């Protein structure tokens, strides 16, 4: 039906957006630290802690098969990233204090992008 189409059209236009939010994120951890999966071979003891590990390459990969539906999944995703390190990590830490700094600038890109959703529809 065209009408799925267009519905397909819309994903295709959020996934480029979120694309692009995305690439702004992760410009702001230049020291790479989210970058890649905690590894289960250098952290064994990384899933009696943290539920749902989240890192850039595992977004980029559900946003290349289209699999975020709308921001809200997007953000959830981002901010799973943050606050793993926070629990895992203590205060005194290089990774604790990167993903405050993340946090903090990744909010000014996410303010925009809600802004872009809601008025391009
Ligand atoms: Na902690």
């Amino acid at each position: 039906s065209m009408e799925q189409v267009a519905m397909e059209l819309r994903l295709t236009e959020l996934t480029r957006l979120l694309r692009s939010v995305l690439d702004q994120l992760q410009d702001k951890d230049p020291a790479r630290i989210f970058a890649q999966p905690v590894s289960l071979k250098e952290v064994p003891d990384y899933l009696d802690h943290i539920k749902h590990p989240m890192d850039f390459a595992t977004m980029r990969k559900r946003l290349e098969a289209q699999g975020y539906k709308n921001l809200h999944e997007f953000e959830e995703d981002f901010d799973l990233i943050i606050d793993n390190c926070m629990k895992y990590n203590a205060r005194d830490t290089v990774f604790y204090r990167a993903a405050v700094r993340l946090r903090d600038q990744g909010g000014v890109v996410l303010r925009q992008a809600r802004r872009e959703v809601d008025s391009i529809g």
